[PDB]
């Protein structure tokens, strides 16, 4: 069962979700003066704690929390780095609200034990196309409608309880707290992504990794020799063949993307992502936000030929712990973000991409089966993890949607 998740306002099974044929709020419908101005009760040893994002000491402190206690592979022999720098970016965007980064912390000496946080985004949740068709051959084409208009909602990530807090029924406070601030604020809906099943999913993707540098990936055991690398002479040297790259990007005028590129990477990334059922709205300042260039964090090149943006991709950086090797201390993954392509295969911008990635010393470079994604895993020789990226809506009926209508990145 799931002693939360049953009074949370969301499709509680999959059959249930197998039926959603219009998009629309779960909830009752209500008011800021319905919800409490106090924070939610919790045991007198504990405190309600709002970080400053913004703040250096105060980004250390989650910083540690989530190095320490945040996500791991299936066999805890990787854990989640993110950086102080990149925890700043994620968690402050345009007209982000500080009340929505909730941590937990210990009254008597300040020890930090939990966190959760949301950030605002205005992300199209309309009833996906395949619906509306069939909406409109029913004559309910107004219903199916009904909620096009791109909403201000709340995403949430970075959900952490402390490894001697697991299973003490934690994570449901955070959980409440964070739906109470932000119901505070106005804002029913929320989407978020787990590599966990919970109810329920509106879509479900596998991961993709392309190895850069695959000799540290095969001892700090990220891969492996397929057994029919078994087959050969020598199956490190074939190994290192087969993933070789070039040493220079191939796409002439390729330059890293600078602040007056904005509007033009707007007008081509919204032109492209318009085209999926789920996804994110951007104006300029998200767009320079989220895709200007920094250090360490966020690598953006555009394709200008005769001054002209035609095409760009963009990749974030998250190290992981590695923490089975003490030979290694990181793993230096590239993640796949946005991108748009007008004047080239999609194969061949993401070639660039993977070239950037490996000259900067990315040790490999992973995505999730959205966006059009797929549509160049065979010739750029990713192969599929283990993980899944499930996308999940609060307080709204979505029907089921395959990933490669998704269009929205998290982090
Ligand atoms: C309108 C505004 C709405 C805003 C809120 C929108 C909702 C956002 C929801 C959050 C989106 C987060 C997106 C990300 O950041 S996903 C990344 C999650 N973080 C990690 O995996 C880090 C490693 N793990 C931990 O720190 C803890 O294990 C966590 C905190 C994950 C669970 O803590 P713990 O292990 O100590 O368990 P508990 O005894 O305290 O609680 C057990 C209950 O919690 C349910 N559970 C377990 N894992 C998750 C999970 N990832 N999302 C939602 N629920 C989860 C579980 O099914 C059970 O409920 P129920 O089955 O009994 O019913
Ligand atoms: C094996 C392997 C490990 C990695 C990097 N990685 C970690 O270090 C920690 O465990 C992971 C687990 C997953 C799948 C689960 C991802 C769930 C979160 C959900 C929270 N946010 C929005 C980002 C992704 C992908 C990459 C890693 N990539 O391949």
């Amino acid at each position: 069962a799931h002693a939360f998740w049953s009074t949370q306002p969301v499709p509680q099974t999959e059959d249930e979700t197998e039926k959603i044929v219009f998009a629309g709020p779960m909830d009752e419908p209500k008011t800021v003066a319905d919800i409490p101005e106090e924070p939610y009760p919790i045991a007198s040893t504990f405190e309600w704690w709002t970080p400053n994002m913004e703040a250096a000491d105060d980004i250390h402190a989650i910083y540690e929390l989530l190095r320490d206690n945040y996500v791991e592979d299936d066999d805890s022999m990787f854990r989640f780095n993110y950086s102080e720098e990149f925890l700043q970016w994620a968690l402050c965007p345009p007209n982000y609200i500080p009340d929505w980064h909730v941590a937990v912390r210990r009254k008597a000496d300040k020890k930090l034990l939990a966190f959760i946080a949301g950030v605002p985004v205005t992300l199209r949740m309309g009833t996906p196309k395949y619906m509306k068709v069939k909406a409109q051959e029913k004559g309910e084409g107004e219903e199916a409608a009904k909620y096009d208009e791109p909403r201000h909602i709340c995403e949430i990530n970075f959900l952490c309880v402390h490894k001697q807090l697991r299973e003490k029924r934690l994570a449901p406070i955070l959980i409440k707290e964070a739906t109470r601030r932000v119901n505070r604020t106005n804002v029913w809906q929320a989407v978020y992504t787990a590599g966990v099943l919970l109810p329920t999913p509106y879509a479900s993707g596998q991961y993709f990794h392309r190895s850069l540098n695959p000799e540290k990936l095969v001892e700090i055991r990220f891969s492996g020799i397929p057994a029919q690398y078994q087959k050969f002479q020598n199956p490190m040297a074939m190994l290192k063949r087969n993933y070789q790259l070039p040493s220079a990007p191939k796409n002439s005028g390729l330059r890293e993307m600078k602040p007056s590129d904005v509007p033009q990477v707007r007008r081509i990334l919204m032109n492209y992502l318009d085209s999926f059922d789920v996804g994110p709205v951007f104006s300029d300042a998200e767009i320079s936000h989220y895709l200007l260039p920094r250090d360490g964090v966020v690598f953006t090149y555009v394709v200008e030929n005769d001054k002209k943006v035609t095409d760009f991709f963009s990749f974030y950086r998250i190290p992981s712990t590695v923490i089975g090797n003490s030979n290694y201390n990181l793993l230096n993954a590239a993640y796949v973000h946005y991108y748009a392509a007008t004047s080239i295969p999609l194969h061949q911008l993401i070639l660039d991409l993977l070239i950037v990635a490996h000259s900067r010393g990315f040790d490999v470079c992973n995505m999730v089966e959205i966006l059009d994604n797929r549509s160049f895993v065979e010739q750029l020789k990713f192969g599929a993890g283990d993980g899944h990226l499930r996308y999940y809506f609060y307080n709204w009926a979505y029907p089921k949607i395959k990933p490669s209508q998704v269009a929205l990145v998290m982090l």
